[PDB]
């Protein structure tokens, strides 16, 4: 057989929904003035903040948000639901245009909790891996530890998801699949990294000034990536949108509660692999159900397709 590179459009979305049910149309996130994607990868955090969900019960939030995503996908294509995976409030959905579904195989999904006692699902990651034509792809959705001062725990949460996440395989001879053994890796989530050093007032001023390059020099993820403690070999696109946390629900105002939180680029998308180009990296201010804003990225990804023999 012969293979060649064919480009496909992948949308990746992350949204911390602060335990709410969906109240708004999700087109503003999922299909807001873009071409119909070939593949949709849509991730949530804090789908359900209840004690019942914490002890691993089913939640109606799963279907509510799944239906809401399905209704917000681009109207020009019928999308096939490939896979859903959830651990407590961390949920990842994979859809492909119907015409591409026959070329999806080896779908596996797994979860790793890294929250309470290093094991519960209040924080952690979920992942769907699959083969599209002859290219292997792993999409990870993580919710890492909160708070400015817990950066080391975030680093450790990342390492723990990487070491413990194992996928089934067709061959039991071989060692199980890890996240890193894929041609393409897309990692998204509420990674929860904050702005070091600067005080809340200085952070908010820089944002009003739109000096994102300067604010970014103090971003914990940037610093940790430079120090090689996390996301080794991954790329993130330039942040040109304002911090996505923390807002008063129903508004675009910064948190006016007692905790008065410092803004942060909590919500991030990164990637690793050959033949990837980022076409966009954006937040979506118009959605106000949550104290976070959703984030999206569209990629052109080269996929190995089998040439037809005649
Ligand atoms: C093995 C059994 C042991 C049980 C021990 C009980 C465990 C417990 O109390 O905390 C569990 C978690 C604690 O939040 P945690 O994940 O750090 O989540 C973050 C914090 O709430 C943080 O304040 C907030 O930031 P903000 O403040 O900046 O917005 C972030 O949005 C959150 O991501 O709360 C939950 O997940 C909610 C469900 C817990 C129910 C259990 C009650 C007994
Ligand atoms: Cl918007
Ligand atoms: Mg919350």
């Amino acid at each position: 057989m012969y293979t060649y590179i064919q480009n496909f459009r992948f949308f990746a979305g992350t949204y911390n929904v602060n335990g709410q049910s969906p109240k708004e149309c999700l087109r503003l996130w999922l299909s807001n003035g873009i071409q119909a994607p070939d593949v949709y990868c849509v991730g949530f955090q804090e789908l359900d903040l209840s004690k019942e969900a914490f002890f691993f019960h089913d939640t109606p939030k799963e279907e509510e948000w799944f239906k809401a995503v399905s209704e917000g996908l681009h109207p020009d294509a019928k999308y096939a639901k490939v896979k859903l995976i959830r651990l407590v409030g961390i949920m990842l959905l994979l859809y492909v245009k119907q015409e591409h579904a026959a070329y999806i195989s080896e779908v596996e999904a797994e979860t790793v909790g890294t929250g309470i006692m290093g094991r519960m699902g209040n924080k952690g990651g979920v992942a769907i891996r699959f083969q599209f034509h002859n290219t292997s792809i792993c999409v990870v959705n993580s919710h890492l530890a909160a708070h400015i001062e817990e950066y080391e725990r975030r680093n450790q949460d990342y390492k723990d998801i990487c070491s413990r996440m194992q996928f089934c395989q067709p061959d039991p001879s071989l060692p199980p699949l890890t996240i890193s053994n894929h041609d393409v890796i897309l990692w998204l989530g509420d990674l929860n990294y904050r702005i070091e050093e600067l005080d809340v007032e200085k952070v908010k001023k820089l944002i009003e000034e739109k000096d994102f390059q300067m604010l970014y020099a103090y971003d914990q993820l940037k610093i940790q990536v430079a120090a090689k403690t996390v996301f080794e070999g991954f790329t993130e696109g330039e942040l040109t949108f304002q911090p996505t946390y923390k807002y008063d629900t129903g508004s675009d105002d910064w948190d006016t509660s007692e905790k008065c939180r410092a803004p942060a680029w909590c919500d991030r998308i990164l990637w690793k692999g050959k033949n990837i180009t980022q076409l966009s990296y954006q937040s979506h201010m118009a959605l106000k159900t949550s104290d976070h804003k959703p984030v999206s990225s569209v990629f052109d990804i080269g996929v190995r397709v089998v040439a037809h023999h005649h």
